[PDB]
Protein backbone atom coordinates (compact mmCIF):
# COMPACT_ATOMS: atom_id res chain seq x y z
CA UNK A 1 0.00 0.00 0.00
CA UNK A 2 1.81 2.79 -1.20
CA UNK A 3 -0.69 5.31 0.12
CA UNK A 4 0.00 5.42 4.05
CA UNK A 5 -2.68 8.11 4.68
CA UNK A 6 -5.38 5.33 5.91
CA UNK A 7 -8.35 8.59 5.93
CA UNK A 8 -7.40 8.49 2.02
CA UNK A 9 -8.99 5.11 1.20
CA UNK A 10 -12.53 6.28 1.75
CA UNK A 11 -11.81 9.78 0.01
CA UNK A 12 -10.50 8.56 -3.64
CA UNK A 13 -12.79 9.14 -6.78
CA UNK A 14 -15.67 11.41 -4.21
CA UNK A 15 -15.39 14.26 -6.30
CA UNK A 16 -13.35 16.65 -4.23
CA UNK A 17 -9.42 17.33 -4.33
CA UNK A 18 -7.71 16.86 -1.00
CA UNK A 19 -5.14 17.73 -1.00
CA UNK A 20 -3.59 15.09 2.07
CA UNK A 21 -3.89 12.83 -0.61
CA UNK A 22 -2.49 15.19 -3.45
CA UNK A 23 0.50 12.44 -3.90
CA UNK A 24 1.79 9.56 -6.39
CA UNK A 25 1.34 7.14 -4.23
CA UNK A 26 -2.63 7.84 -3.44
CA UNK A 27 -3.11 7.76 -7.31
CA UNK A 28 -3.71 11.60 -7.02
CA UNK A 29 -6.24 11.18 -4.40
CA UNK A 30 -7.78 8.71 -6.85
CA UNK A 31 -7.59 11.17 -9.60
CA UNK A 32 -9.36 13.53 -7.92
CA UNK A 33 -6.54 16.53 -8.59
CA UNK A 34 -5.58 15.50 -11.84
CA UNK A 35 -8.83 15.01 -13.95
CA UNK A 36 -8.93 11.46 -13.62
CA UNK A 37 -5.61 10.63 -14.89
CA UNK A 38 -4.09 7.69 -12.97
CA UNK A 39 -0.60 8.83 -13.72
CA UNK A 40 0.40 11.94 -16.09
CA UNK A 41 3.96 10.38 -15.80
CA UNK A 42 2.84 6.76 -16.22
CA UNK A 43 5.58 6.88 -19.35
CA UNK A 44 8.15 8.95 -18.65
CA UNK A 45 11.15 7.24 -18.52
CA UNK A 46 12.91 9.37 -15.69
CA UNK A 47 11.69 9.24 -12.04
CA UNK A 48 12.41 12.78 -10.72
CA UNK A 49 10.34 14.58 -13.54
CA UNK A 50 7.28 15.29 -12.13
CA UNK A 51 8.77 17.00 -9.41
CA UNK A 52 10.38 19.55 -11.39
CA UNK A 53 7.49 19.69 -13.92
CA UNK A 54 6.83 22.94 -11.94
CA UNK A 55 9.76 25.15 -11.32
CA UNK A 56 9.62 27.08 -14.49
CA UNK A 57 12.73 25.95 -15.32
CA UNK A 58 14.25 23.48 -18.37
CA UNK A 59 15.44 20.26 -16.99
CA UNK A 60 16.42 18.85 -20.26
CA UNK A 61 16.19 14.99 -19.07
CA UNK A 62 12.44 15.67 -18.81
CA UNK A 63 11.72 17.43 -21.69
CA UNK A 64 10.44 14.43 -23.59
CA UNK A 65 6.84 13.36 -24.64
CA UNK A 66 7.03 10.94 -22.08
CA UNK A 67 7.69 13.04 -19.78
CA UNK A 68 5.26 16.03 -20.65
CA UNK A 69 7.77 17.87 -22.28
CA UNK A 70 9.15 19.23 -18.66
CA UNK A 71 5.64 21.54 -19.18
CA UNK A 72 7.57 23.18 -22.05
CA UNK A 73 10.24 24.50 -19.74
CA UNK A 74 12.65 23.70 -22.37
CA UNK A 75 11.34 24.59 -25.28
CA UNK A 76 9.25 28.28 -24.39
CA UNK A 77 10.83 30.99 -22.76
CA UNK A 78 10.51 34.54 -21.65
CA UNK A 79 6.73 36.28 -23.15
CA UNK A 80 6.46 32.71 -25.23
CA UNK A 81 4.98 31.12 -22.58
CA UNK A 82 2.41 32.62 -21.63
CA UNK A 83 -0.23 34.75 -23.97
CA UNK A 84 -0.16 38.66 -22.43
CA UNK A 85 -2.65 38.92 -19.96
CA UNK A 86 -3.35 41.99 -21.48
CA UNK A 87 -4.10 40.78 -25.11
CA UNK A 88 -5.97 37.68 -23.24
CA UNK A 89 -9.19 39.25 -24.19
CA UNK A 90 -8.44 40.34 -27.60
CA UNK A 91 -7.44 37.14 -28.46
CA UNK A 92 -10.49 35.11 -26.89
CA UNK A 93 -12.86 37.56 -28.48
CA UNK A 94 -11.30 37.32 -32.13
CA UNK A 95 -10.39 33.53 -32.20
CA UNK A 96 -12.10 31.54 -35.08
CA UNK A 97 -13.48 34.71 -36.65
CA UNK A 98 -12.33 34.16 -39.99
CA UNK A 99 -10.13 37.37 -39.85
CA UNK A 100 -6.36 36.73 -39.12
CA UNK A 101 -5.11 38.63 -36.22
CA UNK A 102 -1.02 38.01 -35.97
CA UNK A 103 -0.73 39.35 -32.40
CA UNK A 104 -2.54 36.66 -31.26
CA UNK A 105 -1.08 34.29 -33.95
CA UNK A 106 1.63 32.22 -31.65
CA UNK A 107 1.00 29.06 -29.80
CA UNK A 108 1.11 30.43 -26.33
CA UNK A 109 -2.39 32.66 -27.50
CA UNK A 110 -3.99 30.04 -29.46
CA UNK A 111 -2.99 30.42 -32.95
CA UNK A 112 -6.00 32.85 -33.67
CA UNK A 113 -8.33 30.06 -33.87
CA UNK A 114 -6.64 29.06 -37.40
CA UNK A 115 -8.04 31.94 -38.91
CA UNK A 116 -4.19 33.06 -40.10
CA UNK A 117 -3.60 29.23 -41.78
CA UNK A 118 -7.05 28.07 -42.76
CA UNK A 119 -5.60 26.71 -46.07
CA UNK A 120 -3.01 24.55 -44.32
CA UNK A 121 -4.17 21.09 -44.67
CA UNK A 122 -5.50 19.41 -40.55
CA UNK A 123 -2.91 17.62 -39.30
CA UNK A 124 -5.48 15.55 -36.09
CA UNK A 125 -3.80 13.91 -33.31
CA UNK A 126 -5.04 10.19 -33.17
CA UNK A 127 -8.23 9.85 -31.21
CA UNK A 128 -10.50 12.91 -29.47
CA UNK A 129 -10.44 14.41 -26.04
CA UNK A 130 -13.03 14.04 -24.34
CA UNK A 131 -13.64 16.97 -21.40
CA UNK A 132 -16.08 16.71 -18.77
CA UNK A 133 -16.99 20.57 -17.55
CA UNK A 134 -19.81 21.34 -15.27
CA UNK A 135 -21.25 23.64 -17.77
CA UNK A 136 -24.58 22.52 -19.61
CA UNK A 137 -24.43 22.07 -23.37
CA UNK A 138 -25.85 25.46 -24.41
CA UNK A 139 -24.10 27.56 -21.41
CA UNK A 140 -20.74 25.82 -22.79
CA UNK A 141 -21.31 26.76 -26.68
CA UNK A 142 -22.02 30.10 -25.71
CA UNK A 143 -18.60 30.94 -24.93
CA UNK A 144 -16.62 28.25 -27.13
CA UNK A 145 -14.07 30.68 -28.77
CA UNK A 146 -13.11 31.57 -24.84
CA UNK A 147 -13.28 28.05 -24.40
CA UNK A 148 -11.14 26.90 -27.28
CA UNK A 149 -8.95 29.60 -27.62
CA UNK A 150 -7.70 29.04 -23.39
CA UNK A 151 -7.61 25.38 -23.68
CA UNK A 152 -5.45 25.58 -27.15
CA UNK A 153 -3.07 28.49 -25.43
CA UNK A 154 -2.64 25.83 -23.13
CA UNK A 155 -1.99 23.07 -24.84
CA UNK A 156 0.40 25.22 -27.42
CA UNK A 157 -1.41 23.91 -30.23
CA UNK A 158 -5.24 23.81 -31.96
CA UNK A 159 -8.34 22.69 -30.25
CA UNK A 160 -11.82 22.85 -31.84
CA UNK A 161 -15.59 20.79 -31.12
CA UNK A 162 -15.54 17.65 -33.33
CA UNK A 163 -18.72 17.83 -35.38
CA UNK A 164 -21.03 15.59 -36.45
CA UNK A 165 -22.05 14.73 -39.65
CA UNK A 166 -24.74 17.61 -40.00
CA UNK A 167 -21.85 20.24 -38.87
CA UNK A 168 -23.49 20.29 -34.85
CA UNK A 169 -20.74 20.45 -32.09
CA UNK A 170 -20.12 17.05 -30.66
CA UNK A 171 -21.34 18.72 -26.91
CA UNK A 172 -23.65 15.75 -25.03
CA UNK A 173 -25.53 16.85 -21.78
CA UNK A 174 -23.89 15.38 -18.44
CA UNK A 175 -26.14 14.26 -16.01
CA UNK A 176 -25.30 13.88 -12.14
CA UNK A 177 -24.06 9.97 -11.18
CA UNK A 178 -25.73 7.96 -8.57
CA UNK A 179 -31.90 13.15 -13.85
CA UNK A 180 -30.83 17.28 -13.84
CA UNK A 181 -28.11 18.25 -16.90
CA UNK A 182 -25.35 19.29 -15.02
CA UNK A 183 -22.45 19.85 -17.04
CA UNK A 184 -21.12 18.57 -20.73
CA UNK A 185 -19.26 16.17 -22.38
CA UNK A 186 -17.34 17.49 -24.52
CA UNK A 187 -15.46 15.71 -27.87
CA UNK A 188 -12.50 18.34 -29.12
CA UNK A 189 -10.29 17.63 -32.18
CA UNK A 190 -6.45 18.48 -31.64
CA UNK A 191 -4.97 19.89 -35.06
CA UNK A 192 -1.21 19.54 -35.29
CA UNK A 193 -0.86 21.28 -38.32
CA UNK A 194 1.72 23.98 -37.37
CA UNK A 195 4.20 21.84 -35.17
CA UNK A 196 7.89 21.80 -35.67
CA UNK A 197 9.45 19.17 -37.18
CA UNK A 198 13.09 18.17 -35.40
CA UNK A 199 12.93 15.66 -32.67
CA UNK A 200 14.46 18.80 -30.82
CA UNK A 201 11.81 21.31 -31.62
CA UNK A 202 8.71 19.39 -32.13
CA UNK A 203 6.50 19.41 -28.45
CA UNK A 204 2.64 18.59 -29.79
CA UNK A 205 0.61 15.56 -28.56
CA UNK A 206 0.51 12.76 -31.15
CA UNK A 207 -2.56 11.28 -29.68
CA UNK A 208 -5.60 12.36 -27.24
CA UNK A 209 -4.45 10.61 -24.28
CA UNK A 210 -0.99 12.07 -24.83
CA UNK A 211 -2.68 16.14 -24.38
CA UNK A 212 -4.94 14.33 -21.31
CA UNK A 213 -2.30 13.14 -19.28
CA UNK A 214 -0.52 16.55 -19.86
CA UNK A 215 -3.50 18.36 -18.36
CA UNK A 216 -3.78 15.90 -15.34
CA UNK A 217 -0.56 16.82 -14.70
CA UNK A 218 -1.02 20.84 -14.25
CA UNK A 219 -3.90 19.78 -12.11
CA UNK A 220 -2.37 17.64 -10.19
CA UNK A 221 0.78 20.31 -9.16
CA UNK A 222 -2.15 22.85 -8.88
CA UNK A 223 -0.52 24.57 -12.13
CA UNK A 224 -3.80 24.39 -14.33
CA UNK A 225 -5.11 28.40 -14.90
CA UNK A 226 -8.52 27.51 -16.61
CA UNK A 227 -12.29 29.31 -15.49
CA UNK A 228 -14.45 26.50 -16.29
CA UNK A 229 -15.16 24.11 -13.95
CA UNK A 230 -13.31 21.29 -15.71
CA UNK A 231 -14.40 17.87 -14.04
CA UNK A 232 -12.72 15.18 -16.14
CA UNK A 233 -10.61 14.43 -19.39
CA UNK A 234 -9.53 11.38 -20.95
CA UNK A 235 -8.52 10.14 -24.82
CA UNK A 236 -10.41 7.89 -26.63
CA UNK A 237 -10.13 6.03 -29.92
CA UNK A 238 -12.44 5.87 -32.62
CA UNK A 239 -13.35 3.12 -35.16
CA UNK A 240 -12.61 3.67 -38.70
CA UNK A 241 -15.07 4.60 -41.12
CA UNK B 1 -9.95 86.73 -19.37
CA UNK B 2 -2.48 84.30 -24.69
CA UNK B 3 -1.39 83.04 -21.07
CA UNK B 4 -0.37 79.53 -22.36
CA UNK B 5 -2.50 77.98 -19.64
CA UNK B 6 -5.57 76.45 -20.09
CA UNK B 7 -8.00 78.46 -17.80
CA UNK B 8 -11.89 76.41 -18.16
CA UNK B 9 -13.16 80.11 -16.45
CA UNK B 10 -12.07 81.58 -19.64
CA UNK B 11 -12.66 78.68 -22.50
CA UNK B 12 -15.08 79.98 -24.04
CA UNK B 13 -16.64 80.77 -27.64
CA UNK B 14 -17.24 84.73 -26.62
CA UNK B 15 -13.23 84.77 -25.59
CA UNK B 16 -11.77 82.49 -28.36
CA UNK B 17 -10.77 80.08 -26.30
CA UNK B 18 -8.86 81.47 -23.16
CA UNK B 19 -6.95 83.39 -26.25
CA UNK B 20 -6.78 79.73 -27.95
CA UNK B 21 -5.53 77.96 -24.66
CA UNK B 22 -7.76 75.76 -23.97
CA UNK B 23 -7.72 75.08 -28.61
CA UNK B 24 -4.19 74.26 -28.35
CA UNK B 25 -3.34 77.24 -29.49
CA UNK B 26 -5.65 77.28 -32.52
CA UNK B 27 -7.12 80.66 -32.18
CA UNK B 28 -10.70 79.75 -34.73
CA UNK B 29 -11.16 75.63 -35.04
CA UNK B 30 -14.28 77.19 -37.10
CA UNK B 31 -12.35 79.69 -39.30
CA UNK B 32 -13.75 78.10 -42.42
CA UNK B 33 -16.79 77.03 -41.08
CA UNK B 34 -19.56 78.37 -43.33
CA UNK B 35 -22.45 78.58 -40.48
CA UNK B 36 -23.21 80.08 -37.37
CA UNK B 37 -24.22 77.89 -35.20
CA UNK B 38 -21.76 74.85 -35.34
CA UNK B 39 -19.43 75.33 -32.32
CA UNK B 40 -22.58 74.27 -29.91
CA UNK B 41 -23.72 71.03 -32.37
CA UNK B 42 -20.11 70.18 -32.09
CA UNK B 43 -20.42 68.20 -29.12
CA UNK B 44 -24.02 66.81 -28.58
CA UNK B 45 -22.98 63.16 -30.32
CA UNK B 46 -26.32 64.08 -32.71
CA UNK B 47 -26.22 64.44 -36.56
CA UNK B 48 -26.50 67.87 -37.49
CA UNK B 49 -25.90 68.01 -41.28
CA UNK B 50 -25.79 71.52 -41.44
CA UNK B 51 -22.26 71.66 -39.89
CA UNK B 52 -21.04 68.06 -41.58
CA UNK B 53 -18.75 70.08 -44.23
CA UNK B 54 -14.84 69.60 -43.27
CA UNK B 55 -14.78 73.47 -42.84
CA UNK B 56 -17.44 72.61 -40.16
CA UNK B 57 -14.90 69.68 -38.77
CA UNK B 58 -17.83 67.49 -40.19
CA UNK B 59 -19.48 67.94 -36.93
CA UNK B 60 -17.07 65.91 -34.74
CA UNK B 61 -18.19 62.82 -37.13
CA UNK B 62 -21.84 62.96 -35.70
CA UNK B 63 -23.03 62.56 -39.03
CA UNK B 64 -20.55 59.83 -39.88
CA UNK B 65 -20.52 58.20 -37.52
CA UNK B 66 -22.49 57.55 -34.70
CA UNK B 67 -23.04 54.00 -33.28
CA UNK B 68 -20.95 51.49 -32.38
CA UNK B 69 -18.24 52.79 -35.01
CA UNK B 70 -17.29 55.67 -33.30
CA UNK B 71 -14.50 54.92 -30.89
CA UNK B 72 -12.16 51.86 -30.86
CA UNK B 73 -13.85 49.34 -28.23
CA UNK B 74 -11.97 50.20 -25.11
CA UNK B 75 -11.78 46.24 -24.16
CA UNK B 76 -9.25 45.86 -27.59
CA UNK B 77 -7.95 49.40 -27.26
CA UNK B 78 -4.76 48.45 -25.09
CA UNK B 79 -4.14 45.39 -28.00
CA UNK B 80 -4.86 47.75 -31.06
CA UNK B 81 -2.20 50.32 -29.67
CA UNK B 82 0.60 47.99 -28.69
CA UNK B 83 0.19 45.71 -32.23
CA UNK B 84 -0.49 49.41 -34.61
CA UNK B 85 2.33 49.75 -37.61
CA UNK B 86 4.30 46.79 -36.17
CA UNK B 87 4.16 45.57 -39.85
CA UNK B 88 1.78 42.29 -39.20
CA UNK B 89 -1.95 42.35 -39.83
CA UNK B 90 -4.47 42.71 -37.35
CA UNK B 91 -7.53 42.96 -38.71
CA UNK B 92 -9.44 42.81 -35.13
CA UNK B 93 -8.29 46.38 -35.29
CA UNK B 94 -8.35 46.92 -38.99
CA UNK B 95 -10.81 49.89 -38.97
CA UNK B 96 -10.96 53.90 -38.92
CA UNK B 97 -11.42 54.29 -35.48
CA UNK B 98 -8.76 51.72 -34.19
CA UNK B 99 -6.61 53.58 -36.10
CA UNK B 100 -6.31 51.36 -39.51
CA UNK B 101 -3.47 48.95 -37.33
CA UNK B 102 -1.07 51.50 -38.60
CA UNK B 103 -1.82 50.14 -42.13
CA UNK B 104 0.23 46.53 -41.43
CA UNK B 105 -3.02 45.50 -43.62
CA UNK B 106 -3.34 47.51 -46.48
CA UNK B 107 0.50 47.65 -47.63
CA UNK B 108 -0.64 46.73 -51.80
CA UNK B 109 -2.22 50.44 -51.46
CA UNK B 110 -0.39 53.23 -52.41
CA UNK B 111 0.20 56.23 -49.81
CA UNK B 112 -2.01 59.16 -50.07
CA UNK B 113 -0.60 62.13 -48.07
CA UNK B 114 -2.31 65.03 -47.32
CA UNK B 115 -1.10 68.49 -47.88
CA UNK B 116 1.36 69.78 -45.08
CA UNK B 117 2.55 68.25 -42.08
CA UNK B 118 1.10 68.49 -38.55
CA UNK B 119 3.05 69.67 -36.08
CA UNK B 120 2.56 68.65 -32.21
CA UNK B 121 4.36 69.80 -29.02
CA UNK B 122 4.39 67.41 -26.16
CA UNK B 123 5.43 67.88 -22.81
CA UNK B 124 7.40 64.43 -22.87
CA UNK B 125 11.37 64.08 -23.87
CA UNK B 126 11.96 62.47 -27.05
CA UNK B 127 13.54 59.19 -25.96
CA UNK B 128 10.78 58.98 -23.89
CA UNK B 129 8.46 59.65 -26.46
CA UNK B 130 9.51 57.30 -28.62
CA UNK B 131 9.17 54.30 -26.38
CA UNK B 132 5.68 54.64 -26.64
CA UNK B 133 5.31 55.71 -30.29
CA UNK B 134 2.70 53.01 -31.46
CA UNK B 135 0.56 54.11 -28.67
CA UNK B 136 0.83 57.67 -29.14
CA UNK B 137 0.07 56.89 -32.94
CA UNK B 138 -2.73 54.87 -32.53
CA UNK B 139 -4.21 56.70 -29.98
CA UNK B 140 -3.87 60.07 -32.54
CA UNK B 141 -4.77 58.10 -35.69
CA UNK B 142 -8.10 56.77 -33.79
CA UNK B 143 -9.47 60.04 -33.01
CA UNK B 144 -8.50 61.35 -36.18
CA UNK B 145 -10.17 58.12 -37.98
CA UNK B 146 -7.08 58.46 -40.44
CA UNK B 147 -3.50 56.65 -40.58
CA UNK B 148 -0.82 58.98 -38.62
CA UNK B 149 2.69 58.57 -38.85
CA UNK B 150 6.41 60.41 -37.77
CA UNK B 151 8.13 62.22 -41.22
CA UNK B 152 11.21 60.66 -41.58
CA UNK B 153 14.40 62.79 -42.02
CA UNK B 154 17.35 62.00 -45.22
CA UNK B 155 18.66 59.40 -42.68
CA UNK B 156 15.05 57.74 -42.05
CA UNK B 157 14.98 58.59 -38.50
CA UNK B 158 11.67 60.08 -36.77
CA UNK B 159 11.72 63.79 -37.03
CA UNK B 160 10.74 64.27 -33.06
CA UNK B 161 13.22 67.45 -31.79
CA UNK B 162 14.23 68.75 -27.65
CA UNK B 163 11.94 71.37 -26.90
CA UNK B 164 13.53 73.66 -24.14
CA UNK B 165 11.82 75.87 -21.12
CA UNK B 166 16.69 72.49 -21.03
CA UNK B 167 14.76 69.36 -22.74
CA UNK B 168 10.89 69.70 -20.48
CA UNK B 169 9.08 67.90 -24.15
CA UNK B 170 8.98 67.41 -27.34
CA UNK B 171 8.38 68.50 -31.07
CA UNK B 172 6.90 65.93 -33.04
CA UNK B 173 6.23 66.20 -36.77
CA UNK B 174 3.61 63.80 -38.36
CA UNK B 175 2.08 62.95 -42.39
CA UNK B 176 -1.63 61.87 -42.73
CA UNK B 177 -1.61 58.96 -44.82
CA UNK B 178 -5.52 59.35 -46.26
CA UNK B 179 -4.81 56.02 -48.45
CA UNK B 180 -7.66 54.49 -46.82
CA UNK B 181 -10.41 57.27 -46.78
CA UNK B 182 -12.63 56.65 -48.91
CA UNK B 183 -16.95 63.68 -46.50
CA UNK B 184 -14.60 62.47 -43.52
CA UNK B 185 -11.46 62.84 -44.18
CA UNK B 186 -8.74 65.87 -43.84
CA UNK B 187 -7.17 67.60 -46.69
CA UNK B 188 -4.60 69.07 -44.94
CA UNK B 189 -2.38 69.05 -41.84
CA UNK B 190 -4.13 72.63 -40.53
CA UNK B 191 -7.48 71.25 -40.42
CA UNK B 192 -6.77 68.08 -38.42
CA UNK B 193 -5.22 70.65 -36.17
CA UNK B 194 -8.15 72.55 -35.74
CA UNK B 195 -10.86 69.72 -35.28
CA UNK B 196 -8.13 68.80 -32.48
CA UNK B 197 -8.32 72.38 -30.97
CA UNK B 198 -11.87 71.92 -31.34
CA UNK B 199 -11.99 68.35 -29.39
CA UNK B 200 -9.90 70.60 -26.84
CA UNK B 201 -11.80 73.67 -26.55
CA UNK B 202 -15.24 71.09 -25.56
CA UNK B 203 -13.19 68.80 -23.72
CA UNK B 204 -13.86 65.71 -25.71
CA UNK B 205 -10.39 65.08 -26.60
CA UNK B 206 -9.25 61.54 -24.69
CA UNK B 207 -5.44 61.62 -25.29
CA UNK B 208 -3.14 60.12 -22.32
CA UNK B 209 -0.52 62.54 -23.56
CA UNK B 210 0.68 66.05 -22.30
CA UNK B 211 -0.25 67.85 -25.56
CA UNK B 212 1.20 71.23 -25.44
CA UNK B 213 -0.40 72.45 -28.82
CA UNK B 214 -0.85 71.46 -32.84
CA UNK B 215 -0.46 73.52 -35.88
CA UNK B 216 0.00 72.86 -39.66
CA UNK B 217 2.77 73.57 -41.78
CA UNK B 218 3.61 73.17 -45.57
C1 LIG C 1 3.22 25.21 -9.01
O1 LIG C 1 3.69 26.48 -9.49
C2 LIG C 1 2.73 27.55 -9.45
C3 LIG C 1 3.46 28.80 -9.91
O2 LIG C 1 4.10 28.65 -11.17
C4 LIG C 1 2.15 27.72 -8.05
O3 LIG C 1 0.99 28.53 -8.19
C5 LIG C 1 1.09 29.81 -7.57
O4 LIG C 1 0.99 29.68 -6.19
C6 LIG C 1 1.15 30.94 -5.52
C7 LIG C 1 1.19 30.65 -4.04
O5 LIG C 1 0.61 29.39 -3.74
C8 LIG C 1 0.02 31.89 -5.92
O6 LIG C 1 0.32 33.16 -5.35
C9 LIG C 1 -0.86 33.87 -4.95
O7 LIG C 1 -1.76 33.07 -4.15
C10 LIG C 1 -2.86 33.75 -3.42
C11 LIG C 1 -4.21 33.51 -4.11
O8 LIG C 1 -4.30 32.19 -4.60
C12 LIG C 1 -5.53 32.11 -5.36
O9 LIG C 1 -5.58 33.13 -6.39
C13 LIG C 1 -4.68 32.96 -7.53
C14 LIG C 1 -4.83 34.19 -8.44
O10 LIG C 1 -5.83 33.93 -9.43
C15 LIG C 1 -4.97 31.60 -8.20
O11 LIG C 1 -4.11 31.42 -9.31
C16 LIG C 1 -4.73 30.49 -7.16
O12 LIG C 1 -4.86 29.19 -7.76
C17 LIG C 1 -5.65 30.66 -5.96
O13 LIG C 1 -6.97 30.41 -6.46
C18 LIG C 1 -2.57 35.24 -3.24
O14 LIG C 1 -3.31 35.72 -2.12
C19 LIG C 1 -1.08 35.42 -2.99
O15 LIG C 1 -0.80 36.73 -2.52
C20 LIG C 1 -0.27 35.09 -4.24
O16 LIG C 1 -0.32 36.24 -5.08
C21 LIG C 1 -0.06 32.02 -7.44
O17 LIG C 1 -1.26 32.69 -7.81
C22 LIG C 1 -0.06 30.64 -8.10
N1 LIG C 1 -0.01 30.77 -9.55
C23 LIG C 1 -0.76 30.03 -10.37
C24 LIG C 1 -0.58 30.29 -11.84
O18 LIG C 1 -1.55 29.20 -9.95
C25 LIG C 1 1.72 26.40 -7.44
O19 LIG C 1 1.37 26.60 -6.07
C26 LIG C 1 2.81 25.35 -7.56
N2 LIG C 1 2.36 24.07 -7.03
C27 LIG C 1 2.56 23.67 -5.77
C28 LIG C 1 3.32 24.60 -4.88
O20 LIG C 1 2.15 22.58 -5.36
C1 LIG D 1 -18.89 67.77 -24.23
O1 LIG D 1 -19.44 66.49 -23.85
C2 LIG D 1 -18.62 65.79 -22.91
C3 LIG D 1 -19.28 64.45 -22.66
O2 LIG D 1 -19.66 64.32 -21.30
C4 LIG D 1 -18.45 66.61 -21.63
O3 LIG D 1 -17.54 65.93 -20.76
C5 LIG D 1 -17.93 68.01 -21.94
O4 LIG D 1 -17.94 68.80 -20.76
C6 LIG D 1 -18.81 68.66 -23.00
N1 LIG D 1 -18.29 69.98 -23.35
C7 LIG D 1 -18.68 71.10 -22.73
C8 LIG D 1 -18.06 72.37 -23.21
O5 LIG D 1 -19.50 71.08 -21.81
CA1 LIG E 1 -10.85 13.01 -2.90
CA1 LIG F 1 11.16 21.98 -15.26
CA1 LIG G 1 -8.96 36.10 -35.68
CA1 LIG H 1 -5.33 81.34 -19.77
CA1 LIG I 1 -23.51 67.29 -33.82
CA1 LIG J 1 -0.47 45.26 -36.59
Amino acid sequence: PRCPRAACQAKRGDQRCDRECNSPGCGWDGGDCSLSVGDPWRQCEALQCWRLFNNSRCDPACSSPACLYDNFDCHAGGRERTCNPVYEKYCADHFADGRCDQGCNTEECGWDGLDCASEVPALLARGVLVLTVLLPPEELLRSSADFLQRLSAILRTSLRFRLDAHGQAMVFPYHRPSPEVIGSVVMLEIDNRLCLQSPENDHCFPDAQSAADYLGALSAVERLDFPYPLRDVRGEPLEPP
